[PDB]
């Protein structure tokens, strides 16, 4: 019994003891003697782990044992796809796989807490962090965030390849003004809970340990000095018995976001139901200070410090302090060939065919697509992204042996050996300004940048390009271009790329671009000119070699993307789940004086919300409804039948969007409240059945009530946000 | 009284007759939305009618007047209603352009001739002033405000109002004004005209509202509702703006009209019929239905099944028929029907003089670097010049008459407003050869450049090549002294349904331009906008930049004032210019962060930045150059410390340090540093626009209060927090001097 074993122990605690609970800072063995430490992070190595436990356990006063963090968020050493990436997989098990392995791996090695899973919603493709989480919509976020939290814990994080999770960022950092990171955030109560909040909700409701607040401002305050986020959201309304972990620097960040100093701060971030201080040594510094001028409560020290116990608890840390250093776990299960197939599995999974068009490759033929081929002959791979092992894996890689992922040239070579020749050339540097480049390829990332001029690259490429059958054109983002502070205010595939690109198309080889990025880019020039096109996000460790089995068709690609995809900036933000306004924009129309649109562009997505193709075709025939109308107590099928009308084998993710016509508020012109990722042969059919009932169709009203109200609804299922069939029911 | 009057009338109206006063419908030869009505002259005999609006010419006003006192049952007569939103035929500045006057006696001056005007031609209210603030410059209608800021949007709303309407509306060249679009619609997502408004309370009422409050606390004697919808109710339904806002918190005594198909645009939006959107509207506190006929044709449905009450009914019909009370029709129905008064108050000679006065106030000098004109000669500024030898007028915007007004001039005769190229010509015969090309199309697509100039400001787009035009250009610049580059947008790239996802100067003339520039001739960029634009490229490459938005119908008189240095331009700048798209919102007030970018140190990795451009606007709020120079000493405060009882003055010495006799805008900044919630970096309190001779100074005092220390805090209560301030007073929102004091209890 838990409450006794917290009640003895802190019974005997002096208030400096239950304070040091609270620290969780970046010397450090002095601190854990004087029972100043609550937990450590991003400290890796089994070895370094269990000395500094050890040090807690034998030689503080109390022996109270450490939590040892780390951001693991798509891998430990075996690198899934970036988060953003992942997400377009649309498969929930594998989503839970991905994060079990990494769980896996990061226990064997003396980690016992994750900071992960990131479910911040975001619109807005300019800001870096869209690489870190699952896209523009709560119902799927809502999903994953799921996933990963049973992924990361299991049932009750019992086993020791179980460890604790922490639904971040705790709330609406996705918002940020202009997409630059750590902005005013700013939205209407009905906007955070119909459009924000579902993921951080779902997480804590799979019973996530531990939840870290945000670097943004809410209604004017900063997340960790937000009680109504902090406590009447989060406890009061969902019920979560876990601790909050501040972000880096939260407290202090506070006295320049212009709240007060840093007792006050610390002061007002423990009364919010901060009970964890990341760094600031603004809790350790102050809080005695506080709870002698009545400022803060010995009740907030106390429940502040039993939350922390409870996770430390909860995890088997008090039955057993060394739970997670076993000096034999790393050799058995970190980078092992099972997990790393599972990875190179789930990568190919993840890639979004976003354009397969038929091109004339032999003469007096009908034309036909580039993707898949049979890999002979010569294949150039041209690019800064073709050779660069570093880039692969992904932002938020900080446990990855980055110089060990194989390039993309090196993987294809491999799987190519003795069929094919890989012909390489850099063709241009990552962007034109040198400044830029290196600040895009921090943290291990260079591309070995030289004096070679940008002609001279280009020259090289060419003369590579005209002696080969086919280009790879692999181009994109650097992996820093993305992850945190890494805010961009144009979306294009970078200057000196682009240009090459245009020059490979014009040696009248056929081109596939293969194309890494960590967040939606503006590509309507390319959709346009370039005949095969194949988001590849950043794959992880092993990228280069599903990278190969989606060309070579081992793989047939069926992700569909979890974020619009916007024709410029300029539309920012576009996303599907939008309300109709007043004066909508009839289909075809654009354009229209006096409607909602813009004098220059349509108001279109370039790609819209669940796009992808597939080297095979799927047909939807009509929708069938079981019921017209249904009450509040009733229920409807909705099913429609999905024929692989093409010549390959594949999987097609069908999509339930479901549009509640009219509202006591506006409704949005669509919903995804439901999904289904099936696999059919050439000639096959499937009848795919959803479930709708009342609870699916609620929604926060006016005065925030989460309700169904009576009226019609038209159901929608297709193969994408864009392209459905319809169908009408009506509850009474 | 008017009490007794109105209940007097009111007992002898059938609910019909009562529903009839809250129907607008629309005709005329103005254009300003989608749907027409119809059965005019029938319904106004049933009494089914209480205004008409885009009605133009007082012979025809008068007609319609005459149907309804003389041709319907109770005689009730007609409001009358237009857009004048900067003028009626004199066109002043657009009303972003005239913001930049920073000149509350000149803006009032403008309303005060355009009610002139619109009077003597039989209208008796304006759907002005528009005081939307926006932080978006891809929305067109950012045009028709005053800029990003609510203190000086507050000053402007007030001016616009008293100029319209004097003191009470009594006499026949005042006018009932209409303050627009409550709410909020400047802050539309994506800045494309009508899409969704969101935003917290707090933002709402800090950053938003105040200039709807300024209008009504001037006495504006009627609001009009926003097409956006504000917490997930169109504004034209919601209740707690239209009542407990407007009426309940503001005490606005006046009527609330729905925008253009307001009511039936609630169906679109997605929250009912036409039957209970129209309920709901009058039951939110609207009061008269513009177009839609959604009131007229199921009101006494909605009666009779309980839907809406009479006492509603009552309530909004009896605004109505105050207004007009209180407009003198009632007394005299005729009012504003001299049919001798266009004669002698339309278009007149002190009016155009004024207006040209005003437009050449407007202009915003950018940029006027130092030129060599001849080796040997110590480089001087392009502007002003002596107007002799060839002078070459060049561009799109050169020789167009339709385009000098600008957007929203509905009653403003297009076609006799001189050119630039005319203008020019006319101030400078016998003393210069005006040499001209058009040089480009305003944009290589012609189907762009179609809808670009709707509403008859076609730039008669021929057959010609790029190349013609190119070439024809480049014989004029190679053989004239000097190049005025008459370049930028269309009037109707701006304005409503005009929003824009690029903010260049359109293709074919931004080449233009760079052509220009290699010729070695000295280039004016003289930029017509409705809008900030992006103009990086423009600011690294050209000499100099005067932003001349839409100046008027006297707009190329204006620009030779300007460029001939008979007029030193004084302008500021009232929305902030961003160096690109991906940049939006850019705004000075801007909360701090919790990881602000020190000054200097971009790019920082873990600082809120951007990998590829700084987070500074090309030019910031407040930002105008003259052909002079202000330097300003430290500031000294009168007190350190005050209490909530208290004040002190902030004193600073502005002397002019230059060679030209010219205006400075010298603005006030404060800085709440520490609040309960984050507080904006600085916010605009105060300015005073003062002119110095070469050498003179100034000493500038502005008054501090705790009541202008004031804001919304979490629990929406406007209250001054004790606690330190700073003090901020500069050229522009960027460039100031500091100060601290202390408030306390
Ligand atoms: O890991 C805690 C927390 O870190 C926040 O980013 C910090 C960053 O911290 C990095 C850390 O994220 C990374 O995992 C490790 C290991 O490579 O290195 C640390 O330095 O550091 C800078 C300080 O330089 C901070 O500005 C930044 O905020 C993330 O925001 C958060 O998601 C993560 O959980
Ligand atoms: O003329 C009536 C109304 O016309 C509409 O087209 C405009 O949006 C309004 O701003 C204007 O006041
Ligand atoms: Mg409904
Ligand atoms: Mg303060």
């Amino acid at each position: 019994d838990m409450d006794r074993f917290i009640d003895a122990l802190m019974k005997k605690m002096t208030v400096e003891e239950k304070i040091g609970q609270l620290n969780l800072p970046v010397d450090i063995a002095a601190k854990i003697k004087r029972g100043e430490v609550g937990g450590l992070f991003n400290l890796k190595g089994v070895e370094k782990i269990r000395d500094v436990q050890k040090q807690a356990v034998e030689q503080s006063r109390l022996g109270i044992p450490l939590l040892f963090g780390m951001d693991v968020i798509h891998g430990y050493e075996t690198m899934f796809p970036i988060p953003l990436g992942l997400s377009c997989t649309w498969d929930m098990t594998a989503i839970e796989e991905s994060a079990r392995i990494a769980a896996i791996e990061a226990s064997a090695d003396g980690i016992s807490w994750t900071f992960s899973p990131m479910v911040d919603i975001s619109r807005d493709p300019r800001w870096g962090r869209v690489s870190e989480g699952s896209g523009e919509d709560p119902f799927l976020g809502a999903m994953i965030a799921e996933a990963m939290v049973l992924g990361y814990q299991g049932k009750d994080m019992q086993r020791n390849d179980e460890i604790m999770a922490c639904v971040k960022h705790f709330a609406l950092y996705g918002a940020g003004e202009g997409g630059r990171d750590y902005n005013t955030v700013d939205m209407s109560r009905q906007r955070m809970f119909n459009e924000y909040m579902l993921p951080y909700e779902a997480a804590v409701e799979a019973g996530v340990g531990s939840v870290m607040a945000s670097f943004n401002e809410v209604d004017g305050v900063p997340a960790t000095a937000n009680k109504w986020l902090m406590t009447d959201v989060l406890r009061g309304q969902w019920g979560f018995n876990g601790f909050v972990v501040t972000n880096y620097t939260g407290i202090s960040e506070m006295i320049d976001h212009g709240i007060g100093d840093l007792q006050t701060v610390s002061a007002r971030a423990i009364n919010a139901g901060v009970d964890m201080d990341m760094v600031s040594e603004g809790f350790v510094s102050t809080l005695k200070k506080s709870i002698q001028e009545g400022k803060v409560s010995m009740e907030t020290l106390n429940t502040a410090c039993r939350r922390i116990l409870e996770a430390k608890y909860k995890l088997g840390l008090f039955d057993n302090p060394y739970k997670y250093c076993d000096l034999k776990r790393p050799a058995r299960d970190i980078f092992t060939k099972a997990h790393r197939d599972a990875a190179r599995r789930i990568a190919a999974e993840s890639f979004v065919l976003l354009k397969n068009d038929n091109v004339t490759l032999r003469p007096g033929t009908p034309a036909e697509p580039l993707l898949p081929f049979n890999p002979k002959g010569n294949i150039a791979v041209i690019g800064p992204l073709a050779d660069s092992r570093t880039n692969m894996p992904g932002t938020w890689s900080v446990a990855a042996v980055l110089d060990r992922c194989p390039s993309l040239v090196e993987g294809l070579k491999e799987m190519t050996a003795g069929k094919a020749n890989i012909l390489y050339a850099k063709g241009s540097n990552l962007i034109s300004d040198a400044s830029y480049e290196e600040r895009a390829t921090m943290f291990g990332r260079s591309l070995n940048r030289d004096n070679r001029t940008d002609e001279q690259l280009l020259n090289e490429a060419l003369t590579v390009a005209n002696q080969s059958d086919i280009i790879i054109a692999a181009l994109g983002e650097s992996s820093e271009m993305s992850g945190e502070s890494s805010s961009r205010t144009d979306l294009n595939i970078p200057d000196v790329q682009q240009n090459l690109l245009k020059e490979l198309l014009k040696t009248g080889k056929p081109v596939v671009l293969v194309l890494f990025t960590g967040r939606p880019l503006t590509l309507t020039w390319e959709q346009e000119h370039v005949p095969a096109i194949l988001n590849v996000w950043f794959g992880g460790s092993e990228a280069a070699y599903a990278i190969g089995d989606a060309l070579f068709g081992y793989v047939n690609p069926g992700g569909k993307l979890t974020m619009s995809f916007p024709k410029n900036v300029g539309q920012i933000p576009l996303y599907y789940a939008h309300k109709n306004t007043g004066r909508p924009l009839a289909q075809g129309k654009w354009f229209e004086k006096f409607r909602s649109n813009y004098l220059d562009v349509d108001n279109e997505p370039l790609y819209p919300f669940g796009y992808g193709l597939s080297y095979t075709t799927f047909s939807y025939g009509d929708i069938d409804l079981s019921r017209s109308t249904i009450d509040m107590t009733g229920e409807l099928t909705a099913a429609v039948m999905v024929t692989n009308t093409g010549t390959w084998p594949g999987s097609e993710v069908v999509q339930l969007y479901i549009r509640d016509l009219v509202g006591s508020t506006t409704r949005p012109v669509k919903e995804l409240k439901g999904f289904q990722k099936i696999f059919l042969e050439p000639g096959q059919s499937e009848i795919v059945r959803f479930k709708i009932a009342p609870e699916m169709l609620r929604y926060y009203n006016y005065d925030l009530q989460l309700v169904a109200e009576p009226g019609e609804f038209e159901v929608m299922i297709g193969t994408n946000s864009r392209d459905v069939k319809s169908a009408r029911f009506t509850l009474k």
